[PDB]
């Protein structure tokens, strides 16, 4: 249901079964490699999310770094994906240039697939992204659309988005959104009968 909708929730609690089944999912979880930012969850809480129920076929984008770069391969098998690609993001300035052991010029997105996703548009990219870093902790805008010409029309899932990731035939997931926007009948429904009075609790 094409314009961009969202829930501002803690992403451990929400009975995600209220929201369907989705082509692509996306995923750039705040790991537990510095327990400091806020939102952090613990290497159980991210095995422990309900990942699996969000898709029958179809792709995970899931943003990795540092010991998250095997973490997330965990939990991507865990959930019960392959995985199948692994997108690279070179940072760039504003006049394409390059921004432990190694300075480090890049982000890593893996890719994970479930089932046999069927008339999905492989291979239109390729795997290197070339952007600028915007904002810090954005990711780059160019991803949405490698996901759009790889599945056009179909309804996508981020978990973990700010309010700038909002996107039409997306919902956003995270702790720092404007309250509840949604506008799919099917899950407008089952919003209402899961949470009757408007809180996610527990
Ligand atoms: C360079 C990249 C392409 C790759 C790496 N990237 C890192 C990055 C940076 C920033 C964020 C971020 O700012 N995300 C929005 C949050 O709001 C922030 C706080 C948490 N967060 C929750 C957390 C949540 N439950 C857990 C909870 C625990 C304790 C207290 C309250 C909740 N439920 C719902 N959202 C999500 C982000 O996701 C990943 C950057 C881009």
């Amino acid at each position: 249901l094409f314009p961009p909708q969202w829930i501002c929730c803690d992403i451990r609690y929400l009975d995600v079964s209220i929201l369907g089944k989705f082509a692509v999912v996306m995923a750039d979880p705040p790991w537990d490699i510095h327990e400091l930012p806020y939102g952090t969850l613990t290497d159980d809480e991210m095995r422990r999310l309900n990942i699996p129920v969000l898709q029958d076929d179809g792709f995970l984008f899931l943003w990795v770094t540092g010991r998250a770069m095997e973490l997330g391969r965990e939990c991507l098998n865990l959930w019960g994906y392959e995985r199948v690609d692994e997108i690279i993001w070179v940072k760039t300035n504003q006049l394409q240039r390059i921004i432990h052991w190694l300075n480090h010029g890049k982000e890593h997105c893996l890719v994970g697939v479930k089932g046999n996703p069927q008339g999905f548009n492989q291979g239109l990219d390729c795997d290197v992204i070339v952007a600028e870093v915007r904002s810090t902790s954005h990711k780059p805008d160019e991803i949405y659309g490698m996901i759009e010409r790889l599945s056009p029309g179909t309804r996508k899932i981020e978990l973990f988005g700010r309010p700038h990731n909002v996107q039409p035939n997306w919902i956003t997931l995270g702790n720092q959104l404007d309250g509840i926007h949604l506008l799919d009948p099917d899950v407008v429904a089952r919003f209402k009968q899961r949470y009757p009075d408007g809180i996610i609790s527990k």
